[PDB]
């Protein structure tokens, strides 16, 4: 049940939880759908990513307006590239606290991006430390080490069968782990496994560039990754 709304893409995962896409024509690899997720909480609602650009990103709020109507307590990005972080002055002009991986905050600007208002720390097993992810309701943010990026973070949603590897996991018939350019290859592997170790109970794999899909997601990105060591 994909909804069209403008030129973004929302669909319905859980009773709680709808996935986002946005696109973006990129010269040499086509139009890139990115996903992110949107998770209501009681009266408020949380949103995992910006599209890749300001006015996608108010789009999203914009649907947020018509088809939940309540109001966008945080954001959090998973790491310093455009598909994540594009849109952090599209949230900031409405208002919206943000939250991102302290490297990623620092990584920002010479990538091109606006940092987001907090930093999140993690602890030396990955987990966030909780006062740096005050009020995040059911998200458990999760550091699963490099890979994708040394940035790259996660998302399990408790309550829900859902966890969000973003551009660290790929789909479980995907031919290739796809842009390496920030990539740390010799530890991508045990990252997403990590991940998957982190959220056992997820059986609804959540990712950037792909529908969701079972755990043999993860399996399969780790054994391609397996590949680059
Ligand atoms: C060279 C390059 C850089 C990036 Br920054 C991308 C992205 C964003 P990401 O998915 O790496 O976060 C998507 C893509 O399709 O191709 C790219 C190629
Ligand atoms: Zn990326
Ligand atoms: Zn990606």
């Amino acid at each position: 049940g994909d909804q069209r709304f403008g030129d973004l893409v929302f669909r319905q995962l859980a009773p709680n939880v709808w996935q986002h896409t946005s696109y973006l024509d990129m010269p040499g690899f086509g139009a890139v759908a990115s996903n992110g997720l949107i998770v209501r909480d009681g009266g408020r609602v949380l949103v995992v990513d910006t599209a890749w650009t300001d006015d996608q990103t108010a789009q999203i709020l914009n649907w947020i307006k018509q088809e939940i109507n309540l109001p966008v307590a945080l954001a959090v990005v998973t790491h310093a590239h455009q598909d994540k972080m594009g849109g952090m002055d599209a949230l900031h002009a409405a208002g919206i606290a943000t939250y991102a991986n302290a490297l990623s905050n620092q990584l920002a600007p010479q990538e091109g991006m606006v940092a987001a208002q907090h930093s999140l720390t993690f602890a030396a097993n990955g987990w966030v430390e909780p006062a740096t992810a005050p009020n995040f309701g059911p998200l458990k943010v999760f550091y699963p080490g490099p890979g994708h990026t040394s940035d790259n973070i996660t998302v399990g949603i408790d309550g829900t069968d859902i966890a969000f590897g973003g551009c660290l996991i790929k789909d479980s018939k995907a031919k290739s782990l796809g842009n390496l350019g920030d990539a740390d290859t010799e530890h991508y592997a045990a990252s997403a496994r990590a991940f998957g170790a982190a959220f056992p109970k997820a059986s609804m794999i959540v990712m950037s560039h792909s529908a969701p899909d079972s755990r043999a997601a993860i399996t399969h990105t780790a054994r391609m990754a397996d590949k680059l060591r």
